[PDB]
C-alpha cells in the first residue's frame, strides 16, 4: 500500500510518499530514501519508486520525502542548503520511528548521489539505531565538486548575482558557503553496521573512484561494494537499474528481515 | 494551499497533488496540467509546481497528476500506451469537475509535449466545457516522431522483448502500435475557445516548426504563440522557464477569471 504522506516543521512542510507490505500487516521493518541533488523522490526514471515496490513486495515499508526546497515540498531551491537537507533528514527519520506500523529495529537508509552524502551522515549521528545503509553512487566528494564549479565561474557569478543558474535551478550563495565548510567522509566515520555501496564505472557525476575512497577512508569490513559495469550515474537502464535495486533490496532483506 | 490527491478507476490508481487559492470564497478557476513522455507531474526542474504556485497567487487552482505507468501512479511504464493517458486524462477531468471548489464554467487545460497533445485531444472533446486551453512545446508529432524511431530498430527488439529499453523504461509494442493510428492535429481540431502556445525555438525534443503547423492547421485565430527565443524542450533557464510559467499565468488569468 502506498500513501502520500507530510511534515510540517519550523513552518516548513515536507511532502512525501509511504509504503507498507500489503500481505504483511504488522510491524515492520523501514527503508528511508533520499534523493538527490536537483532531484526528488520519484527520481531518475523513477527507480526510487521502483525500489519501494520492490522492498514493499519482500515485507519492507519505506518513505520518500522531498527535501525543502525540491519537488512537491515547500520552498525555493534558492532556500535550500546541504545543512537544510541534513534537519530534513532527521525530521524524516522521527516521522519513520513514530509510525505504529515502524519496527524500530529494523529501520535502513538509502540515498542517491548527495542523498547517499546525507545518508552516511544521519547514519553515523544515529548509528546506534540505524540497521543498515545503503549507497547509491555516493557524493562523499560534493563540497569538493561544488568548490571547483566555485573557482571555475559559480564564484564570480553568484559574487555578481548572489546566486547562479544550474538549469532551472536559482543555486544561493549559502548553499556554496554551507557545504565549503562540511567533510562527509569525516561525518559518515564511524558507523559499525552492514553497508552496500552501489556505483556505475561510467558514473560521469560521481566518479567511480570515489568509492574506493569511502571504502578505504570511512568504513570497514563492515562495506562491500556492487560494481555495475558500464553504468551511468543513476543506472540508467533496465538492467541496471534491475541490478542495482535487487542488490540493493537483497542486501535490506538480509540485513533487516532475519533475526 | 496544496494536498496530495488520488483518483482510482478500473483498479488503477493515480496519484496527484492539488493546489487552492488561500481562503478565496466559494468555487475557483482550475487548471488540470499533463506531463510529457517519462516526465511526471513535478516536471523538468519542478517547472510544474512553480507553475501551479503562480497560478494559486492570482486566485487560480489547479491539479498535476501522474499518468497510469509514471511517476507515483500505479503501473509500469510498459503498460502505458498514448490512449491510457487519455483516458487517464478523462478521469482527471471527470474528478476537477466533481470539486465542490471548482467552477465548472473555468477550468483550463495545460499540457507539455506529449501532454499537449493530450490537451489539445482533450480540449476538443470537451470543447463545450473547456475554457481555456495552453499548450507548451506540444507533440501534435508523436505519432511520426516515434514511427521514426520504430521503423529504424524496433521491429526485431520488440519481436523478441515485446518493447525497447528507452532508458530505464520499457516502451511497449502496445505503445506503438497504438500510437500510429491516431492523428493528433485532426483530433484537435475544432476547438474554438483561446489557446496559447509556448515554444522553444532551440527545441531538440519537439522542434519548433511543429507549432507551425498546429497554428496553420488546427487552430484559427483564436490561438496565440509566445515564442521563447534559444530555449531548449523545457525551458531549462531561470529567465525561460519565467516566462514561459507568466505568459501561461497571464493567458489563464485573463481567460478563467472574469468573462
Ligand atoms: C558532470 C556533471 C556535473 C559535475 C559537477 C557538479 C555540477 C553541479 C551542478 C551542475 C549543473 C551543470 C550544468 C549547468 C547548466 C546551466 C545552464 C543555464 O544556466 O542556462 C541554460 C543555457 O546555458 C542557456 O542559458
Ligand atoms: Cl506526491
Amino acid at each position: 500500500m502506498q500513501k502520500a504522506v507530510e511534515i510540517t516543521y519550523n513552518g516548513k512542510t515536507l511532502r512525501g510518499m509511504m509504503h507498507l507490505p500489503d500481505d504483511v500487516k504488522g510491524k515492520v521493518p523501514m527503508v528511508i530514501m533520499f534523493h538527490g541533488f536537483t532531484g526528488n523522490k520519484v527520481e531518475s526514471h523513477f527507480i526510487f519508486v521502483k525500489m519501494s515496490r520492490a522492498l514493499e513486495k519482500v515485507g519492507i515499508g519505506s518513505v520518500r520525502f522531498d527535501f525543502y526546497g525540491s519537488g512537491e515540498s515547500d520552498g525555493d531551491f534558492s532556500e535550500m542548503t546541504f545543512s537544510s537537507e541534513l534537519e530534513d533528514a532527521r525530521q524524516i527519520l522521527k516521522f519513520v520511528k513514530e509510525q505504529p506500523t515502524t519496527d524500530p529495529e529494523r529501520i535502513g537508509l538509502l540515498g542517491l548521489s548527495m542523498g547517499g552524502a546525507i545518508a552516511g551522515i544521519v547514519a553515523r549521528e544515529y548509528k546506534d539505531e540505524i540497521k543498515a545503509l545503503v549507497l547509491w553512487a555516493p557524493a562523499f566528494n560534493m563540497p569538493e565538486l561544488i568548490m571547483n564549479e566555485s573557482v571555475k565561474q559559480y564564484g564570480a557569478i553568484m559574487e555578481q548575482l548572489g546566486f547562479v543558474d544550474i538549469g532551472g535551478h536559482k543555486l544561493s550563495k549559502d548553499f556554496v558557503e554551507d557545504i565549503s565548510k562540511l567533510n562527509i567522509f569525516e561525518l559518515s566515520k564511524g558507523y559499525d553496521k552492514k553497508v552496500l555501496i552501489v556505483h556505475g564505472t561510467n558514473d560521469e557525476a560521481v566518479e567511480y573512484k570515489v568509492s574506493d575512497r569511502i571504502l578505504k577512508e570511512v568504513y570497514g569490513d563492515n562495506a562491500t561494494r556492487v560494481t555495475i559495469e558500464n553504468a551511468d550515474h543513476t543506472f540508467k537502464s533496465l538492467e541496471w537499474e534491475k541490478k542495482a535495486i535487487e542488490e540493493s533490496v537483497e542486501f535490506f532483506k538480509k540485513e533487516l528481515l532475519k533475526g
